[PDB]
RNA sequence: UCGAAGUAUUCCGCGUACGUU
RNA sequence: CGUACGCGGAAUACUUCGAUU
């Protein structure tokens, strides 16, 4: 069965592939690394008080097997062209190559900033569709006006 | 109890405002009328032969969702058109009818050519969705 | 921020069934 | 395109619990 691309252990992988450094070899759709903050941190951070928060969270799912991250976004125009620079629609079509095959399945991007969610979602068949229309969601989000 | 501001009752009556379409009075966010193909029209369109008859979009203000389906042929006397079916004003009119004091959450959702955007978020970001939502629906309508 | 549970919706993919708007 | 399901996920809102006892 091929179907070990969408079987329950490649999607644990996928989700442990977050904390991990890639155990196992499983391929990602991110280029950087997570950051995201431990409950300490968060917790000390939140005094003042939901609005300019520590960054963004963002997966990649395809099938069932979803990628998560969370980076630190400074709102900076430096820290934007780094953030920017987690995935691209390259790194997004070498991994989902990884798990994608006969049967046309979901995929989806989802990224949240400031409480403003924004899901891409649609067939394997348009993933190259999906990623521009993601690159320029996740473009407008966090720059979004406040 | 006693909020019909998100009842079952009014959920329904915002599901048939698509087709009633002004049936009772509900408030909706769209400001164009519905333009869903029938079964055989949308036969027709696609025996012939990528580009679609048109777009379906939606809002959602808790459980109370307002659907649209518009026609849409790649050109700018259209663009402007179905980017006139809602507008922030519309759309917070509408919600300030669906909400009360605590929080639920909202959504606007639009298809096109295969692809999906959906904005959501608490209620209390809907001034946010709504620039998003706009953003992202002119983005998606072209490319 | 992380994990888990419930509740209320939506979205996508797949499959089934029924249609004159 | 519409309606009704069934399956598999995800997203949002709200609620509860745990996170170098």
């Amino acid at each position: 069965m091929e179907r070990a691309i969408q079987g329950n252990d490649t999607r644990e992988q996928a989700n442990g592939e977050r904390w991990d450094g890639g155990s196992g070899g499983i391929t990602s759709p991110f280029k950087l690394p997570d950051e995201s903050p431990s409950w300490t941190e968060w917790r000390l951070y939140n005094d003042e008080t939901q609005d300019n928060p520590l960054g963004f969270k963002e997966s990649w799912g395809f099938g069932k097997v979803v990628f998560k991250r969370y980076l630190r976004y400074d709102r900076t125009e430096a820290s934007l062209h780094r953030v920017l620079g987690s995935w691209t629609g390259d790194s997004v079509n070498y991994a989902a190559s990884r798990f994608l095959g006969a049967n046309q399945v979901g995929c989806h991007y989802s990224i949240r900033f400031r409480g403003v969610s924004v899901t891409i979602s649609g067939g394997s068949r348009t993933l190259q569709h999906l990623c521009e229309m993601a690159i320029r969601s996740k473009q407008e989000l966090l720059q979004l006006t406040p």
